[PDB]
């Protein structure tokens, strides 16, 4: 059993609390109480799927607690001392300091490794797609290594992939599109498409145009991020094609 320190916040899946076993962790509070037998069964399936993922750049699963009185499944996971990537981005904006290209390459490399484990399971395993890849779902450890978490169970691109816009199923290249949006935003300190309404946003995406990332950043880094933002999913690189990029070196794999 564990002790609750405080509530960190509330995600779309439910509340997340900082807890202590004296190992510091978090749990995600998944309330199955309004669910039918069928819906609860789906929940079990997804949680069992996600439970299997293991990777140094994926938030580590630790345990599950079934609390029948509270009608709640508590999913115990790694606490990430460094916070989220969103706060890094807002920090850069406030300080008027762009992130170093080296740090961007570390984030791109580690997130792509994380997604590689999902898209290409190292252990046989059923493929998983993240489905909610945005700076708020990317956490950081004490050394600011990437820990991808909060797997998916506005006038912002993150909630409009071209697959959504075209009524086609979310696929692995839809994850890559979101990765492109995220890395773009890390470099420019703003998303590649901005708008006041979904309609205006859809218009901007459909044109597929956006500013170059800042000239701080090499042509090679601009090109691979841009490639992830191709309108056609088959023009976007797979995780293997990303990792083959000449920019990505051994030391980008862990800091
Ligand atoms: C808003 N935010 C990221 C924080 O307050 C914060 C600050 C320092 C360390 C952490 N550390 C952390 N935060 C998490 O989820 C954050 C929570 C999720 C629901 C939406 C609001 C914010 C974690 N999930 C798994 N491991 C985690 N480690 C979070």
């Amino acid at each position: 059993d564990y002790e609750v320190l405080y509530t960190i916040g509330t995600g779309s899946y439910g509340r997340c609390q900082k807890i202590r076993r004296g190992k510091i962790l978090v749990w995600k509070e998944l309330d199955y109480g309004s669910m039918t037998e069928a819906e609860k069964q789906m929940l079990v399936s997804e949680v069992n799927l996600l439970r299997e993922l293991k990777h140094p750049n994926i938030v580590r699963y630790y345990d599950r607690i079934i609390d029948r009185t509270n009608t709640t499944l508590y999913i115990v996971m790694e606490y990430c001392e460094g916070g989220d990537l969103a706060s890094v981005i807002t920090k850069g904006t406030k300080e008027r300091q762009y992130l170093d290209e080296e740090f961007v390459l570390r984030v791109m490399t580690q997130l792509t490794l994380a997604l590689k484990e999902c898209h290409r399971r190292s252990d046989g395993g059923h493929t998983v797609l993240h489905r909610d890849l945005k700076p708020a779902n990317v956490f950081l450890d004490g050394k600011q290594n990437v820990k991808l978490g909060d797997f998916g169970l506005v006038g912002t691109p993150y909630y409009m992939s071209p697959e959504q816009m075209n009524r086609m199923s979310y696929n692995e290249k839809s994850d890559i599109w979101s990765l492109g949006c995220l890395l773009y935003e890390l470099c420019a300190l703003m998303p590649p498409f901005t708008a006041f309404s979904q309609k205006e946003l859809a218009g901007k995406i459909r044109e597929g145009k956006f500013r170059r990332i800042p000239y701080r950043y090499s042509d090679e880094l601009n090109e691979i991020i841009t490639r992830m933002l191709n309108l056609k999913d088959y023009h976007r690189p797979s995780v293997e094609e990303i990792l083959e990029n000449p920019l990505i070196l051994e030391h980008h794999h862990h800091h």
